[PDB]
């Protein structure tokens, strides 16, 4: 049973609370799309994992390729090159648009946007940085400073040069031209004002192609490529930061890839690990060479270690084999349907957007005033739990809440269908 005495004795006695709350639960399995408690109940992820695990739980592959590895080629001397990180960084170049030639081998996004951050600068010899007031790229310095989604308050001074301008939300539109929500116009605006804040150093601009952490807001059509060139109107490089995103998530093996914008660099995490400490970074071959002639430097611990690169390019590997890209968009506008029907049933549901196997749906008290609800939306994640199917709300302000569905990419219809059910449910008996 979960009960276990002695665990949470544990748990409550030696176990730092990093916010949030603990599920009342004992994981001791998990497979495919699902995880199992310590009575062996199954439970429906539709998170998969943190962000991550989009080859399912525990996938053969992953595991034949870490075996396989552990014991034989692990770690080396961030000197040494090996045949995974050569083949890894080899594939990244060939997958991500002409363009993005040369990679850089780390552990985590935080750590990715860090070192795409500290490259623009240097290359630029400026260093202001411009993101969105929603966006969540780490809990790590250079890239926390420009993590305006939560974790800046109560912890001392932010970063020298950190700007935010808003993010374009199509489902709350407060920027109007015309009787219409120019989110462009919307984007000219909140540039000329950083243009008067700007001491004339802005290196770079900061973006997800999907607000993950922020309520899963979309760039809407056009956007991208404006916000492209009103950097390259400042001598700015763009970066995208395709941590949640990226990796055939949301339907294109990199959501850029959709909007056809190509950015200046790319950083990649929690999809490339699939639930392993992975990341990186690729950039043009002009900018690394430039950042190298002026002495780019970025060490860590297991940058160009053999086993992640090993696995990441597994990953990559079953990805395409099994064309879990294309996965996502069958799988997605099933669950995007189903969803559709729910919100025909149910007024509580306002919006439903994302795209891919990334999909939000935000909770109101009602539809045609799109008031949030009042913990209904934790209400809903409540019942959800206790029919068995895994899901995670963000609340943010002037915001109602938004459940993050992200299914493994590897999810099967039943899976997607038994999900919609329980969430049905869910709903129901949370009313
Ligand atoms: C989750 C996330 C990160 C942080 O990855 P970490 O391994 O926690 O450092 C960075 N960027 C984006 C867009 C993310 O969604
Ligand atoms: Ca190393
Ligand atoms: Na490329």
């Amino acid at each position: 049973l979960n009960d276990d005495a002695t665990f949470w004795r544990n748990a409550r006695h030696h176990l730092v609370r990093y916010g949030g709350t603990f599920e009342p639960m004992i994981i001791e399995r998990a497979k495919g799309s699902f995880v199992y408690d310590a009575d062996g109940r199954a439970i429906l992820d539709f998170t998969s994992g943190q962000m991550s695990a989009v080859l399912g739980h525990c996938h053969p592959e992953i595991v034949s390729v870490i075996g396989e590895y552990a014991g034989k080629l692990d770690h080396l001397f961030s000197e040494m090159l090996s045949r995974p990180v050569v083949d890894l960084a080899t594939r990244l170049a060939n997958i991500t648009p002409p363009g993005l030639d040369r990679a850089l081998l780390l552990s985590t996004g935080a750590e990715s946007n860090e070192a795409a951050i500290r490259m623009a600068k240097l290359v630029t010899g400026k260093y202001e940085i411009v993101g969105f007031a929603q966006s969540w790229h780490g809990m790590t310095g250079a890239a926390a400073s420009a993590t305006y989604s939560a974790g800046r308050k109560g912890v001392g001074p932010a970063a020298v040069g950190s700007f935010a301008i808003p993010a374009p939300f199509t489902y709350r539109p407060r920027f109007e031209r015309n009787g219409a929500y120019d989110y462009l116009a919307e984007l000219d605006y909140a540039f000329d004002l950083i243009d008067r804040q700007s001491s004339g150093n802005l290196a770079a601009f900061i973006a997800e192609p999907i607000l993950s952490s922020g309520g899963i807001i979309e760039l809407p059509d056009g956007y991208m490529a404006a916000l492209k060139r009103k950097c390259e109107a400042r001598g700015m490089l763009l970066i995208l930061d395709e941590a949640q995103t990226g990796v055939g998530r949301t339907g294109t093996m990199f959501a850029c890839q959709r909007d056809g914008v190509t950015p200046d660099i790319l950083t990649l995490s929690k999809t490339l690990g699939a639930g392993l400490p992975l990341a990186a970074i690729v950039t043009s071959a002009a900018i690394e060479e430039r950042a190298h002639e002026l002495g780019y430097l970025f060490y860590t611990t297991h940058v160009s270690d053999p086993l992640p690169a090993a696995v990441g390019l597994r990953v990559l590997d079953v990805v395409q084999r099994d064309g879990l890209v294309a996965r996502a968009n069958v799988m997605g506008d099933r669950l995007r349907r189903g969803l559709l029907d729910l919100m025909e049933r149910f007024d509580c549901i306002g919006d439903v957007r994302g795209r891919g196997l990334l999909l939000g749906v935000e909770i109101v008290k009602d539809r045609r005033t799109k008031e949030p609800a009042d913990g209904l939306g934790a209400k809903i994640t409540r019942e959800c739990m206790n029919l068995g199917l895994s899901m995670n709300i963000v609340q943010l302000p002037g915001m109602g809440g938004v459940f993050r569905i992200a299914p493994p990419l590897t999810v099967s219809e039943d899976e997607i269908d038994l999900g919609l059910s329980l969430l049905g449910q869910a709903i129901e008996r949370a009313l």
